[PDB]
């Protein structure tokens, strides 16, 4: 009941900010985009950009994934994003994130017709 490229739209997407407003960024949107429901997810990244510029990366430098599959590829520019790791003091179901946020590129996997991504591999 979640098709590969809805579920990543809803790990990885936040076109709504430019940037990571605060510290509590995280905690809040790991809990509405409900990826704190029978664990703490440990990391997650969201991507400040519109889907339609996610969705063009599929197009772009053809690059390995750390998996070893060849269906990764890295977007030309870097993109706003924010980085959601748990920290020490995260304890389900009380989960605890650190927010960090940055301009990278993002490397995403991807499948399908229509052809996009449905794997968050890495940011650099
Ligand atoms: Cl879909
Ligand atoms: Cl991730």
């Amino acid at each position: 009941k979640e098709t590969a490229a809805a579920k990543f739209e809803r790990q990885h997407m936040d076109s709504s900010t430019s940037a990571a407003s605060s510290s509590n960024y995280c905690n809040q949107m790991m809990k509405s985009r409900n990826l704190t429901k029978d664990r703490c997810k440990p990391v997650n990244t969201f991507v400040h950009e519109s889907l339609a510029d996610v969705q063009a990366v599929c197009s772009q430098k053809n690059v390995a994934c750390k998996n070893g599959q060849t269906n990764c590829y890295q977007s030309y520019s870097t993109m706003s994003i924010t980085d959601c790791r748990e920290t020490g003091s995260s304890k389900y179901p009380n989960c605890a994130y650190k927010t960090t946020q940055a301009n990278k590129h993002i490397i995403v996997a991807c499948e399908g017709n229509p052809y996009v991504p449905v794997h968050f591999d890495a940011s650099v």
